[PDB]
DNA sequence: GACCACGGCGCC
DNA sequence: AAAAGGCGCCGTGGTC
């Protein structure tokens, strides 16, 4: 390419190299642009950003997020990563993007600049005929894309202080569970090691192993094992409360709160757009879509995240959304009048498992109950739900039968699908979303079958992925114009922050926006709340 | 210091 | 652990 001089016309495609992998945290080592036969290099990139009226080509959110960091209202167009995701969402990386469609990603903005340009022009050509995947690209992930940008360059704001002293009080009590481990062993070992610990379990002390670990057949000493050894030996118990603390205070109570950003005084996920084999979105750096929830010490941590001052939480979330989806895409009467009638089939499910009335179903006995309906859904075993529910086998078969029986067509779906995906080699989304399972032809039964559950999955998940991504593009735009903001996506959640005043009313206008985002065979219900913190928010 | 594979487990 | 699916991060163990 010819070399010219900054800046680039408008159009061009971007490239630019990062110190680090995370936007919000990293030097702007370089940039340049690529259009027309050209290649411009910026002289110093940071100055060079104010040029550009659109940061189009590889990873454009992250450039924009950057650019959001530096004051900057620098919005994502063209991504040539999003149209090599809707062509196949193994397409993941610009490694791999780059590799199959045209190019190589390398160390240096002008060339990725070039690559931008050339993949974007390439992977363009591919989806010319594919009008369904077009219209995910025009209509959702193209402007998913700035709403991204702004979430991760938001923000959200932390009670630092808080989880520092729950760190304190969570050291001493980890200890006295630790000791006691070291005390009914007999002796101390790393307990953080699972393959010492599995030493003492199934080798010195005389407990019998129950599985084995997938990749190296070693006795497992997972949470499922010490369950049912929990009457076997005091000493279960004790690992599996040393574990819920340390696997709480390592993975969020400690690392949590060195993530502050400097500039902002909060803390800045990143919302990954092609990450998921079905169309979902991820959260890393840190992952903040799996705060705990569950336990009390879990609920503690969850408080840790707060409104700014003056504003409120709001959290929206859509009811029973998977089950709402399968009743659209199989069809299924029952389950289409289920939802028409205002029926719980979660609670219902909880209030068979506690054996209580539905009025006594409580939050954590509903949640135990989703684990076990998506989880037949999608293919549990009689023996596995027999094991969890503490039941006779011959009751967790029964569970299934009944199950499916009640939703005649969901199986004629699932069988519809899996032929349809052994043919074309992919199976679709409601608006066309594909993925490709090649091993539902496979000879090996575990794996075609495993293939299989995978495939099925997909259509649900990812039709539910879909309708979130849609809510949000929609939803985006009238929250700036209320002045309130989008802070995160978890799946089929969102939370935003609004100011005191107007929260009631973006309560409301969310809630409008998720359940009127593209209307099923059965309603959409958004379950919403409000608060200072998130648990609170979440009511 | 960093990479991986693994087991394990937090959320949806 | 097991015929649920989808993720990312933790510490260990082994390298490099
Ligand atoms: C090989 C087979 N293998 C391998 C593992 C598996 O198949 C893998 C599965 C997997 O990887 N791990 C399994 C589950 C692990 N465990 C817990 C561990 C167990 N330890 C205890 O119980 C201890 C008890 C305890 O301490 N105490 C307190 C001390 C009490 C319990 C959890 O997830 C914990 C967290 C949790 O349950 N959170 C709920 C959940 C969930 C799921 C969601 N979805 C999809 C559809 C939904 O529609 C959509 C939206 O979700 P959501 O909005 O929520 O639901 P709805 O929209 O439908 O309903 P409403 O919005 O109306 O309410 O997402 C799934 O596909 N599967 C799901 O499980
Ligand atoms: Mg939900
Ligand atoms: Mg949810």
């Amino acid at each position: 390419l010819e070399e010219a001089p900054w800046p680039p016309p408008e159009g061009a495609f971007v490239g630019f190299v990062l110190s680090r992998k995370e936007p919000m945290w990293a030097d702007l080592l370089a940039l340049a642009a690529a259009r027309g036969g050209r290649v411009h290099r910026a002289p110093e990139p940071y100055k060079a950003l104010r040029d550009l009226k659109e940061a189009r080509g590889l990873l454009a959110k992250d450039l924009s997020v950057l650019a959001l960091r530096e004051g900057l209202g620098l919005p994502p167009g063209d991504d040539p990563m999003l149209l090599a995701y809707l062509l196949d969402p193994s397409n993941t990386t610009p490694e791999g993007v780059a590799r199959r469609y045209g190019g190589e990603w390398t160390e240096e903005a002008g060339e990725r600049a070039a690559l931008s340009e050339r993949l974007f022009a390439n992977l363009w050509g591919r989806l010319e005929g594919e009008e369904r995947l077009l219209w995910l690209y025009r209509e959702v992930e193209r402007p998913l894309s700035a709403v991204l940008a702004h979430m991760e360059a938001t923000g959200v704001r932390l009670d630092v202080a808080y989880l520092r002293a729950l760190s304190l009080e969570v050291a001493e009590e980890i200890a006295r569970l630790e000791a006691e481990v070291f005390r009914l062993a007999g002796h101390p070992f790393n307990l953080n090691s699972r393959d010492q610990l599995e030493r003492v379990l199934f080798d010195e002390l005389g407990l019998p192993a129950i599985g084995k670990t997938e990749k190296t057949g070693k006795r497992s000493t997972s949470a499922a094992v010490l369950e049912a050894l929990r009457e076997a030996h005091p000493i279960v118990e004790k690992i599996l409360q040393y574990r819920e603390l340390t696997k709480l205070k390592s993975t969020y109570i400690d690392p949590l709160p060195d993530l502050i950003h400097p500039r902002t005084g909060r803390l800045h996920t990143r919302f990954n757009q092609t990450a998921t084999a079905t169309g979902r979105l991820s959260s890393s750096d840190p992952n903040l879509q799996n705060i705990p929830v569950r336990t009390p010490l879990g609920q503690r941590i969850r408080r840790a995240f707060i409104a700014e001052e003056g504003w409120l939480l709001v959290a929206l979330d859509y009811s029973q959304i998977e089950l709402r989806v399968l009743a659209h895409l199989s069809g299924d009467e029952n389950l289409i009048r289920v939802f028409q009638e205002g029926r719980d089939i979660h609670t219902e499910t909880a209030s068979w498992m506690f054996g209580v009335p539905r009025e006594a179903v409580d939050p954590l006995m509903r949640r135990a109950a989703k684990t076990i309906n998506f989880g037949v859904l999608y293919g549990m075993s009689a023996h596995r739900l027999s094991q969890e529910l503490a039941i006779p086998y011959e009751e967790a078969q029964a569970f299934i039968e009944r199950y499916f029986q009640s939703f005649p067509k969901v199986r004629a779906w699932i069988e519809k699908t899996l032929e349809e995906g052994r043919r074309r080699g992919y199976v679709e989304t409601l608006f066309g979303r594909r993925r490709y399972v090649p091993d539902l032809e496979a000879r090996v039964k575990s794996v075609r079958e495993a293939a299989e559950r995978m495939a099925f999955n997909m259509p649900v998940q990812g039709t539910a992925a879909d309708l979130m991504k849609l809510a949000m593009v929609k939803l985006f735009p009238r929250l700036e114009e209320m002045g309130a903001r989008m802070l995160l996506q978890v799946h089929d959640e969102l939370v935003l922050e609004a100011p005191k005043e107007r929260a009631e009313a973006v309560a409301r206008l969310a809630k409008e926006v998720m359940e009127g985002v593209y209307p099923l065979a059965v309603p959409l219900e958004v379950e919403v709340g409000i608060g200072e913190d998130w648990l609170s928010a979440k009511e």
